[PDB]
């Protein structure tokens, strides 16, 4: 051609995505002489203005003035390039239009949000206020604002239990807790990009809520009135029974131990305090006392202990043959009439056993042509036949009491009985 060879323009702004696809085309320049060239003959060139690097990310057709990508571009990586392009000529004072394209890169959503902690290892106490700051998570997404506007939603688990911010991203507990209730928590987050470009963009964590313990809930007794029965003869320090409660609390707020308010005044019973095991300890008489009913009392191990001292062992002592039968008065004295008439009664024979059931129901007997019968029941001695003193004038026999017990104790005295006349 002929003139000042140049372009449009000296500079130019495109702007183009992050990724796409190596080969996209850029600008089309075309250089042009001030007076249209007969054989315009026109090479194009470009470079990098500042590193050399920058250079190797794009292309010219030396031919037009096409402008591709060499590469798939990222903006993270370079938010800008700044090429320099010339046009050239082969005429014999050579010719130079020289112009400058300022790329700039967009944002794509290419990053997901990132979690500071891939999981969160957390912990609450119980009987905790309403709406309580648990724990706050925070992600990030290294893209432009609005590939990483987050928003953080609980995909599943306890919901119904705490609640998040969807913003603040700060788990609150929804109600009161109850470790009793509900030993530990699971719930899974999600964080959402809000993203635009191509669409949006989530990552999730499980976050692990641990419940921590409060003295809340007393030992509560196994049985409620503990009902027991010991032979008054049991041998000592002899185990009788065992006493549990338990505590629905963990740790040291569980740990029990056990010891007698009332009952066991005169020793007669030992209360091991962490077995909760009952042991009469000294000698038990039915005689002196039936039954003990004695409170006990079980204590947690909390900063404040409960307590529940609304126990109660009813003990049931049970009779056995320790006392033999023993009579009224041993010498037994009598004086009947020769005359009286049959089935008459003469003396009365009492004795008595201090032991409680058939230990001390009584059959009586007798121990010697004898004119006498013993009723096995009342104890009278009536006449059986008749007699004179010329033959018999006095007697003197025994008489035999016993128990209806298991082994049968018994005892024996003796009676006299004067015939008298008319
Ligand atoms: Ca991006
Ligand atoms: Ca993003
Ligand atoms: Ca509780
Ligand atoms: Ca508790
Ligand atoms: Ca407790
Ligand atoms: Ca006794
Ligand atoms: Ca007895
Ligand atoms: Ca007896
Ligand atoms: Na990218």
């Amino acid at each position: 051609g002929r003139g000042s060879l140049k372009f449009p323009m000296p500079n130019y702004q495109v702007a183009l995505f992050e990724n796409e696809p190596a080969g996209t085309l850029i600008l089309q320049l075309h250089a042009h002489y001030t007076i249209e060239g007969e054989e315009e003959r026109v090479s194009y060139y470009m470079e990098g203005l500042f590193d050399e690097r920058s250079r190797g990310y794009f292309r010219i057709d030396s031919a037009t003035g096409a402008v591709s990508t060499d590469s798939v571009l990222d903006r993270e990586t370079k938010e800008t390039h700044v090429l320099r392009v010339k046009a050239v000529d082969y005429s014999t004072p050579p010719r130079s239009a020289t112009t400058y394209i300022t790329v700039l890169v967009k944002d794509t959503n290419d990053h997901s949000p990132v979690f500071e902690q891939s999981e969160y290892r957390e912990r609450v106490r119980e009987n905790l206020e309403v709406g309580y700051e648990v724990l706050t998570i925070r992600a990030s997404d290294r893209d432009s604002p609005i590939n990483a506007n987050l928003r953080y939603r609980v995909l599943g688990g306890a919901w119904d239990v705490f609640q998040l911010n969807e913003s603040s991203g700060v788990v609150s507990t929804r109600a009161v807790l109850d470790r009793e209730e509900a030993a530990e928590y699971q719930l899974l987050v999600e964080a959402n990009d809000q993203g635009r470009n191509p669409g949006p963009l989530s990552a999730t964590a499980t976050v692990y809520i641990e419940v921590e313990d409060e003295n809340d809930n007393y030992p509560q007794f196994s049985e409620q009135n503990y009902v027991v029965q010991v032979p008054e003869d049991v041998g000592l320090n002899t185990a009788v029974l065992r006493v549990q409660a338990t505590d629905r609390d963990q740790g040291q707020n569980a740990a029990i131990h056990y010891s007698i308010l009332s009952g066991n005044v005169a020793g007669q019973f030992y209360l091991h305090s962490l077995s909760g095991i009952l042991d009469v300890i000294n000698p038990l008489d039915f005689e002196d006392v039936q039954k003990y009913s004695l409170s006990i009392k079980a204590q947690d191990g909390g900063r404040p202990p409960l307590i529940n001292s609304s126990g109660v062992v009813s003990v049931q002592v049970l009779d056995v043959n320790d006392n033999e039968p023993i009579f009224v008065s041993s010498p037994f004295q009598a004086t009947v009439l020769e005359n009286v008439p049959l089935g008459y009664p003469v003396v009365h024979i009492q004795a008595v056993d201090a032991d409680s059931g058939e230990n001390a129901r009584l059959h009586y007997r007798l121990v010697d042509d004898f004119p006498f019968q013993i009723h096995n029941s009342s104890g009278w001695i009536t006449v059986c036949a008749e007699l004179d003193r010329e033959e018999v004038e006095h007697y003197s026999f025994g008489v035999e009491a016993v128990d209806h017990g298991s082994p049968p104790m018994s005892s024996s005295t003796s009676v006299s009985i004067t015939v008298l006349d008319v």
